[PDB]
């Protein structure tokens, strides 16, 4: 594909178009639940993902161009004790094919299976970190934070983000091609505050050719459980 | 309309499809000069205004809805004398036939004759100021900034902007009619450096039915000369 475009207002369960990993899916009344909820409760120690179902274009060595993308979505992250909550979701682009990895991922987003930076994860995400104890996540820096990373959950460079408990985000993630350019931003209408971050990331180097995108999120120990919900979802890239 | 937009790479001399007003232009080279540079060098007292042939459905009192848009375009204010620099750039929604208004209009980046916010006025602006001294701009808060304006120079919201002199800017403004929220963001892709800020604003109740959407600004004292040049612009809207 040289240009793919999606929007999605709605979800339905079981949507055709979306390929589930681990515990993700679509509530009857049409939210994406990344992470399990079981009578409007989020549940303890929950990965999930959620991919569009065809694959995206990055970039082609016979054209030499690389892919221009940004993406909009809405989500909610509600918890019931807020003080203290894990571990957060990120919208990400990996290889068509990639898994969920075995073992402890909840402080990894279910994106890593450890802190390493491993050139081969080829994973390229824009994560909204809810926890950020040292004792866990030893890399994280002193607040809930909006971060970008690449092949390694220690992000590259963050942005502290003011998360409001159960309220309305709206959040876009966009890539100038032509300036290796990966920006990220979040707005709560509701209070009207503003998030944004920006790093140098040059696809060609880090994706292969064909890659798969979406989002991952996680839920850790029992008196921190929240919920990773997204409301809609509209992509575009342009090669 | 219903639905409008358009991508503007590269102006071109006198371009048909925009609107000059003042001493607003486009050089050979194919940049939108708001303000007036000779020999490459900005020149004071200078006030431009470009708009887009076209005027733009922003609700329809048939339909009861609202539209939603998004802008994006790059730009580069480039001054001799960095350390103090006038007046700033920004990009407006005003009536179909709005003029620039006659008087001192520098310290108002050509978009009103005064501070007050007549509700009169019907302009939704985000401005990009550059001159902050209380003594001449009173209402500015003591940094160059990127602030929300409505009907009046002193901007319902702000955030502080570190400009960097001849730095490429990436900005997009969006508007979320649902929400009634205004939300500009900007990028230096050199430094990594982002800002946003956001606002409540209820376009029905601000503007016309139809407006004429484009760019503003102004030069003012010699010393002080900075050039505001607009090298892309893309917009849609969605009613
Ligand atoms: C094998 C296995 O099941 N590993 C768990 C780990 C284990 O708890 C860990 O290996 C024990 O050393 O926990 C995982 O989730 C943790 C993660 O969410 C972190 C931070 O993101 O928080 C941990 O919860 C803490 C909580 O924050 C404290 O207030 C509390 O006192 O202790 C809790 C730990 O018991 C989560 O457990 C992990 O990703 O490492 C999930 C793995 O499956
Ligand atoms: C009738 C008229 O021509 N008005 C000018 C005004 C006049 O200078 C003002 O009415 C005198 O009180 O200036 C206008 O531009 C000014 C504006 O750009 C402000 C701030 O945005 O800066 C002024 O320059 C200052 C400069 O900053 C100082 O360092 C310097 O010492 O003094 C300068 C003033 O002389 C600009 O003049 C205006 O918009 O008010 C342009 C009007 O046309
Ligand atoms: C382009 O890349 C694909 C796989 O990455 C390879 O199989 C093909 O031979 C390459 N062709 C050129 C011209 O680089
Ligand atoms: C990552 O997955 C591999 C599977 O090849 C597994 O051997 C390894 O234990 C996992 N990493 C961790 C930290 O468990
Ligand atoms: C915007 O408004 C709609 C309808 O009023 C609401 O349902 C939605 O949650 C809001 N979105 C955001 C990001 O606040
Ligand atoms: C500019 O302000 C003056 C008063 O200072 C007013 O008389 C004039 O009408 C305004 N300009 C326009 C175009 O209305
Ligand atoms: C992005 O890169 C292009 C091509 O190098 C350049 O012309 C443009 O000014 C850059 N934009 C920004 C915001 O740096
Ligand atoms: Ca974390
Ligand atoms: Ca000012
Ligand atoms: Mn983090
Ligand atoms: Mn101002």
């Amino acid at each position: 594909s040289d240009e793919l475009s999606f929007t999605i207002n709605n979800f339905v369960p079981n949507e055709a178009d979306l390929l589930f990993q681990g515990e993700a899916s679509v509530s009857s009344t049409g939210v994406l639940q990344l992470t399990k909820v079981e009578n409007g409760q989020p549940q303890k120690y929950s990965v999930g993902r959620a991919l569009y179902a065809a694959p995206v274009r990055i970039w082609g060595n016979t054209t030499g161009s690389v892919a221009s993308f940004s993406t909009s979505f809405t989500f909610v992250v509600k918890a019931p004790n807020p003080d203290i909550t894990s571990d957060g979701l990120a919208f990400y682009l990996a290889p068509p094919d990639s898994q969920i990895p075995s073992g402890s991922v909840s402080k990894y987003l279910g994106l890593f299976n450890n802190s390493n930076s491993d050139s081969s994860n080829q994973i390229v995400a824009v994560e909204f970190d809810t926890y950020f104890a040292h004792s866990y996540d030893p890399w994280d820096p002193n607040y809930r934070h909006i971060g970008i990373d690449v092949n390694g959950i220690e992000s590259i460079k963050t942005v502290q983000w003011d998360w409001i408990n159960g309220g309305v985000a709206f959040a876009t993630i966009t890539y100038l091609a032509p300036n290796k350019t990966l920006i990220a931003s979040l707005v709560y209408p509701s209070n009207q505050t503003t998030f944004s971050v920006a790093a140098s990331v040059d696809l060609k180097e880090i994706l292969p050719e064909w890659v798969r995108v979406g989002f991952s999120a996680a839920t850790g120990y029992p008196t921190e459980v929240e919920t990773h919900d997204v409301l809609s979802w509209s992509f575009t890239s342009t090669l």
